[PDB]
């Protein structure tokens, strides 16, 4: 990458500034701010919350389903002390697409919407005085960047978004953005992979740095004492008695990355990882040598009002109740999430895997446009994995969500994205997707790439829901034998069942839609699971009830969360939490 | 005051930091933290988000409803560059009162838990280095401080809070948390107030400073261009043609203070004010010397999860609700909000009657200290917010008793304290329940304009009662017509608990449609007086409340419900105000 990926942090070498707040913000219907100077400052802007999805302030619906390209402003004071550093704006995330421009300058343009932007304003920056950043963004749907979808064009020229995909096209600029200063010579990437060997452990690692000077890399325990300390690029540290990071029961060390010139040092980067192995073997996942039975939800980035605007509170609320569910695992389902969710995973010792946004992709893999696809996803693969490697809680990458996996053109798309995703990751730990039931036994080519398989059913909600609730548990065990029959000595987890439900509507007997339904389908799923070996997880959709697009199937967004929106238990949360514990 | 409450800025002289994130938190419940030494780390802490309230992050009660005492700790690196400048941590606040560590030494404390807690750490802060702060604070109440209330003690230890005041005990650190580099001699107040002059304005000033040079105020336009300056810390700006500040029709102006010796400038602070007039004439509210009829809510800081913690976008959807409703105003019912409110209003143009936490005060040798804590939140509130062209009004005091000469006596040194922190003298007021009946009341002449709290048609002959209802309202404010005190009238609280979703034909008390018929029924009354020249509807949103068995999960009120959705009679309001 032509940037760094590194979670920003304040020392002696290297300065951080929050741009969060209120912005400037300004529609851009007629597509005019680029030949307009919008790029030196929007013309009638109003106040917009950054971090925040922007749709759901509005009173009206123009606004909140506004869809093209739409612009951010805002200005900072750089401090006189950051002079002739190098000085980067660092977007947690631009959503879908956009150009970051600085005092009048176009500085980068980044296609992707779950990702950080970097933008280098070295050579534009005016330190000791006020600066201006403007953003023209793009929240569009097409079939050559994810997540796919399409955009429809109405009268006057307003367009709609129509996505492939079950969640509500929010866009914006969701997550924090920073403006920091680093040293001309500076620690740019870095990773590690570990090997435990009896009471102790090592810590392979490689640094890269934008210079030629010595790497030095220590690690310190949680108190902060040195444990460990080799000299170069390349390394081994080696642990006496580690303390492993385990599931729910995490230890953090810190790794701490020096660049030196005498004498002297020339940058210093810090961050905290956890000793910790994961491997399949068989039909089991090992974490430390020891078969764990991953245990979960799906969930989004999704909160009222804020859409998937970042905030600390709703990542401690949901790790609350995660807990109390007995969970270890949850996906991050269907796109990378803001860094600080991994960062508290890594403290609370959560499971994830680690999801890249390739959703969107099967009718209703040869069309034209197809090669362009590719590209995106690997290029969003590359910068998930960049991003997100050294997290102890990432334990799996998820490389797509119900795909077409049928066609040979499919098979030998999936393998050039897994060929990528294992050139990047220094751990080459599990890699998966998630497989629809279209996806059938008889005649999916994929999921031979995968290290584990992950299944989506909805057997008792889509097929033979309700009255034929005893049928749809027939078919499901039919499938499933079909699986066995196959033989492949492989994890099998289900990363999505689930019924939508509404708070509140009770019936007896039950009904589809009614909490009582709820209860009674996942202990129709579970008695399936448990009937099979080479399940070895579980992961519910959702976590909670979030939004989509408005349609006669979704009642206010998706109801199948075991929480509700506010974060509220329904019936089934105590099925979870009874059968977790 | 012996800090700044000036809202922190960025320019070449003065530097801030976010201490916003995740920090760490520990309940005491055997209160040991300072025999322990937590004020140099916390042992055993969970993070807890800043800025939030606790409470509502835990999945089980004893957390939820924890009282006493607890601790927040974080970490945060001084750049060197921060060396030889006057260092303070600024709390938005700390709910409800504590004592500031920074690197393991006691800096400041303070009492009252909806105002900015400033604490000078210059001589123990470590610039190039990482530094640490820790808080010990308490949420308890009592009949001494603000909001007032009681503590029970459970019979094995545990407190339970025990409000006199109807919204929920939420406590922590509510508000954005910064660390700030001021220079040596700095601009620590200022005040504004302004006459206006056919085409063209006055704005009278006054500045406070840390020494002795001299100071150099310019105004600017919304444009950045010079449009006035003078010299000294106190003076008069003559503004041409001035553009004023209008309601729902902003126009900010920054003022530009400056101290300067012969070398050059020594401090910069900058801040946007809009020039406008208030004032009381007979029964009518003039800005900008023409009558204006106050229109919107009582609020809260309220959200789900976050408690009353800050967020823009909370600020930005109510904002939108507001406009869409037709609003012109609302009360910072039962306290200061974090200055992020008042900076919105200014823009939007809407108008505030800023409210002390002076509730729960209805049914002691605690009264001279009640009083002291009261004038003290009175001074840092009028500091804080004088300059907001949005603020058109103090209130001082919500259902107090006031029948009593006693309380009379109270008030009047409460109000003759605000007189002497506000440079701009506005009106003052408070809210009155239905106990300070006219015949009674010993206090309604503190007033510029009287604020009353009706409930006829709730909690007075509600439901098949409400043409009782109707008829009592009208017997007591013909009482209020007859007495012809010549002041205006604002209604500050009128409302219903409403369940979204409950319908009936005919209606009850609790549907929505009972709402509708219950807002129609008070404004036909309000219609009926000249006298009247305001009604913010209680409350704009549904709220958390003590769990109780009239609170159905909190204060239903709201004309939207807590996620910010209208009810049916959200659209009665925009209609009438249109
Ligand atoms: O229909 C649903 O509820 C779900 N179907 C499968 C998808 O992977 C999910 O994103 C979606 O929400
Ligand atoms: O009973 C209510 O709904 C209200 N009564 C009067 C108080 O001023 C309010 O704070 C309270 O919420």
């Amino acid at each position: 990458l032509e940037y760094s990926e590194l979670y920003p942090i304040q020392n002696e070498y290297r300065m951080m500034q929050s741009l969060d707040g209120m912005w400037k913000f300004q529609f851009d219907p007629e597509e005019i701010g680029k030949k307009s100077g919008w790029e030196n400052g929007l013309p009638a802007p109003v106040s917009m919350p950054v971090p925040s999805s922007f749709a759901d302030f509005f009173t009206d619906h123009k606004e909140r389903d506004y869809c093209g390209d739409f612009w951010y402003e805002t200005e900072f004071y750089l401090p006189a002390e950051w002079r002739n550093k190098k000085i980067w704006l660092r977007f947690g995330s631009i959503t879908h697409r956009g150009t970051v421009y600085c005092n009048g300058m176009e500085i980068t343009s980044h296609e992707g919407g779950f990702l950080p932007v970097l933008a280098d304003i070295s050579t534009v920056a005016k330190p000791g005085q006020v600066n201006q950043v403007v953003v023209k963004i793009n929240n569009e749907l097409n079939e050559t960047s994810l997540p796919c979808g399409a955009t429809k064009i109405l009268n006057n020229g307003r367009k709609l978004a129509k996505p492939y995909f079950d969640f509500f096209n929010y866009s914006g600029l969701q997550r924090s953005v920073w403006v920091i200063a680093l040293p001309e010579e500076s620690v740019k990437d870095y990773s590690v992979d570990y090997e435990l060997c009896g009471t102790d452990a090592l810590v392979k690692y490689e640094v890269v740095t934008t210079g030629e000077h010595p790497v030095i890399v220590r690690l310190l325990d949680a108190e902060g004492e040195l444990v460990a300390e080799t000299e170069g690029k390349e390394g081994i540290l080696q642990v006496a008695n580690a303390r492993l990071w385990e599931v729910r029961n995490a230890y953090l060390y810190q790794i701490v990355i020096l660049i030196t010139d005498g004498n002297g040092v020339l940058d210093e980067y810090r961050e905290k990882i956890g000793i910790r192995t994961v491997r399949i073997e068989g039909t089991k996942i090992l974490l430390n040598d020891r078969p764990v039975y991953l245990k979960g939800f799906g969930k989004h980035e999704d909160f009222p009002i804020l859409g998937r605007g970042f905030h600390w509170g709703i990542v401690k609320r949901d790790f609350e109740c995660l807990k109390w569910t007995n969970a270890n695992c949850f996906r991050t389902s269907h796109y990378p999430y803001a860094e600080e969710w991994y960062q508290f995973a890594d403290e609370e010792g959560f499971l994830i895997i680690d999801e890249v946004p390739a959703v969107g992709m099967m009718r209703s893999f040869e069309a034209l446009t197809v090669p362009e696809l590719l590209k995106s996803h690997i290029a969003d693969t590359e910068e998930m994995i960049t991003r997100d490697k050294n997290h102890p809680s990432v334990i799996a990458w998820s490389l797509f969500n119900e795909p077409e996996t049928i066609t040979d053109y499919a098979y030998e798309y999936f393998k050039e994205v897994f060929a990528a995703a294992e050139t990047y990751d220094f751990q080459s730990r599990p890699m998966t997707g998630a497989f629809e039931k279209n996806s059938k036994p008889e005649l999916c080519k994929c999921y031979p790439l995968c290290d584990f398989i992950c299944l989506n059913r909805y057997y008792g909600w889509y097929i033979s829901g309700g009255p034929e609730i005893e049928e749809a548990e027939e078919l499901f065990r039919d499938e499933m034998d079909r699986w066995k029959a196959k033989e492949l000595n492989v994890p099998f987890v289900f990363t999505e069942f689930g019924t939508d439900t509404m708070a509140g509507l009770h019936k007896l007997p039950s009904i589809m839609w009614s909490e009582e339904y709820q209860k009674e389908y996942l202990e129709m799923n579970f008695r399936v699971f448990d009937s099979y070996e080479f399940v070895q997880g579980e992961l519910a959709w959702n976590f909670a009830d979030f939004q989509t697009t408005e349609g006669i199937m979704r009642v206010d967004g998706n109801h199948k969360g075991v929480f509700t929106r506010d974060r509220q238990p329904k019936a089934a949360a105590v099925v979870f939490k009874d059968r977790w514990e």
